[PDB]
């Protein structure tokens, strides 16, 4: 013999067909069912169900108990939803090591290779080790990000009119006509449809045109403008206004009835020469 | 028979009450343990331990050890740190398919459904084919982000000082005071707050007041503003300097000087004709 | 006895060295294998092989076949490639719950601890419920990253041109030269090289200089601009143009013309004196 079992309570029943029941008080009913240790149970139609160790019962069929106390808790699946799986999946039993009230740990597993091999803590740890990294770029986006929404933001709150009115706080404008233009070299141009021409030149005001070299227009040959608030010219090249045109005008007065008072003397003594 | 054993060497031993020991120098004491194979042992207090093949020992309470000289290594554990799980943890038992100098891998697994099923390489696969999609966006994102980098820090050097001057490298001006405005229609404006009022006008200068239909202003009624480098007027439309201005300001003076003389003539004639 | 097995067909063969033959037509042979349940077989080399279960193939050395037709399918590897492992793994054996046409589910299992534990559904679905975040970040990050694409080239589109001609719609310019410059406090300028002096001034024009306070230079001492399509000064602060002066101009001619024959008149008179 060696196959000794140090017991004395009710015998081991091996009752289904090619049964295999060891130790006491095990009852092994599924046919072909196996079971090993004390007080173990292969119920009715646990078909080929295995139960090894201390009141392990094989409930299922094709499926497993393995170690004191667990059951099977589920048996061969048919188009079952696996977890993660994209189509139904199956399953011709079950491995338990374990029950409802008393899981187990599964120790000392070499990494997986084919798609149904077994997983370990060791092979997910890189998958977690990754996600992490995508975790923290994440925040670090999700802060460039937000800078960029606070930095944008100043840009078209800074700007944002210069599109609008095609300005800036000190030169305005209102106008909703055609764009201006600095056709001639060194020009410079103001206002709706402003057309600047020659060289160096100036067109300044809505509709403007200054065609001659190094001038600056504040018109066109129909409409034209006039010069407000300007001072008296100094300098040999300094603008004059009517201020000192009218006193021009008025010393040309003076000079008009000096003369006129000059004829009618004239004209006395010349009548006097006939006369007297 | 349907349990044989070639063998010679010493017998088993199923010493500890209601063991089970089979093969040959295989000692079982844990109570209610159970060992199979050749070589193995169920030590002490491994309370229904089982060691399945050769020179496998069950060390631990509960536990299994299943496979040429695999031993259990850890046993029921209580309020354990699971990898991954965020509260304690707790195990009845462990199932050993190896030892510390030699793991298997479990082959041939269904996928899993329940959190307490075990996991396989396929539906691993189904996270790391995930994360590799997020991994590869982070990079899609990260050159994404960096150009919008160095394309608005362009903005911002392009543009910058129209925010703070109010101007361009062609355009400049240095005020603290109010803004600049375009009252009437077709207006344009320049400078501290200045007015334009009338219709096509300019109010060209801090603090300029262009109140009347189309003209110009420099200034207002009492600050007003010199016209300096000016050339002198060709057109009948063109503005006329001092250089011309003093030209008929002393055209005036031969106009007076002439005259002068001609009424100390006249007075002279006249004096004559009383005379002679 | 407490080893019972109901059967009657051919009987056990523990034929290799220190076997273990359990159930009908089990044929073990690999040297201290073990075969255990209804028609399993344990082959020539597979040293150590269990087999238990119905048709219970153990086809490979060290490794295990456990319940109904499972097979070992491949038995202990040598630096082999396990999947997300970065160095070649080792495996003394394998553990198989199944076969090429039908795997199982490993049931109730406690979460893992060491690197070579077994994973369950539970805390892989840890690591599933962080990428599914990472995943719609990545969402809610792709549409602030291209919100800020065409929220960014609206500005290069809407500004853009007033990095290059340094303009407006409205403000145009043409010029290659210097940057201008507004020394003096209050002051504008416009232009190439527009050197603002004095206080209050505007140096209007390419190469302008206005240095006198108050003033509005057109130009410098050698270039100055004339001031084209100007209107007639009413007002006594408005500027005056040719229409005005030509008036003037000729005022003087026929003042003049009237003195030209005064003076004809007075020599007349005078000789006739002396005359008559
Ligand atoms: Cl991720």
């Amino acid at each position: 013999k060696y196959y000794h079992a140090n017991s004395t309570e009710e015998d081991s029943l091996a009752v289904g067909t090619d049964s295999l029941a060891m130790g006491a008080k095990t009852i092994v009913n599924a046919d072909a069912g196996i079971g090993i240790g004390l007080n173990t149970l292969v119920m009715a139609d646990a078909i080929n169900g295995i139960a090894i160790g201390s009141n392990a019962r094989a409930n299922h069929a094709n499926s497993i108990a393995m170690g004191n106390g667990s059951q099977t808790t589920r048996g061969a699946q048919t188009d079952y939803t696996a977890y993660n799986m994209d189509t139904p999946q199956n399953s011709v039993g079950e491995f338990s090591v374990g029950s409802e009230d008393g899981q187990r740990q599964i120790t000392n597993v070499a990494a997986g290779s084919a798609d149904t091999d077994a997983v370990n803590v060791g092979q997910l740890k890189v998958t977690d080790a990754q996600v992490s990294r995508n975790t923290q770029s994440i925040t670090n986006l999700n802060t460039q990000v937000s800078n960029l929404d606070t930095r944008v933001t100043n840009i078209e709150n800074g700007i944002g009119d210069i599109v609008t009115t095609g300005s800036t706080k000190y030169f305005k404008t209102n106008t909703d006509g055609a764009d201006a233009n600095a056709q001639g070299a060194d020009s410079v141009a103001i206002g709706s449809g402003s057309i600047a021409a020659a060289e160096n030149s100036v067109a300044l005001g809505t509709n403007s045109v200054a065609d001659e070299a190094n001038t600056v227009s504040v018109g066109s040959s129909t409409q034209q403008r006039r010069i407000t608030n300007v001072a008296a010219g100094v300098n040999n090249t300094d603008a004059v206004n009517v201020a000192q045109m009218k006193q021009i005008e008025d010393k040309i007065e003076e000079i008009l009835s000096k003369i006129y008072h000059i004829e009618n003397e004239i004209a006395r003594i010349k009548k006097l020469i006939k006369l007297h």
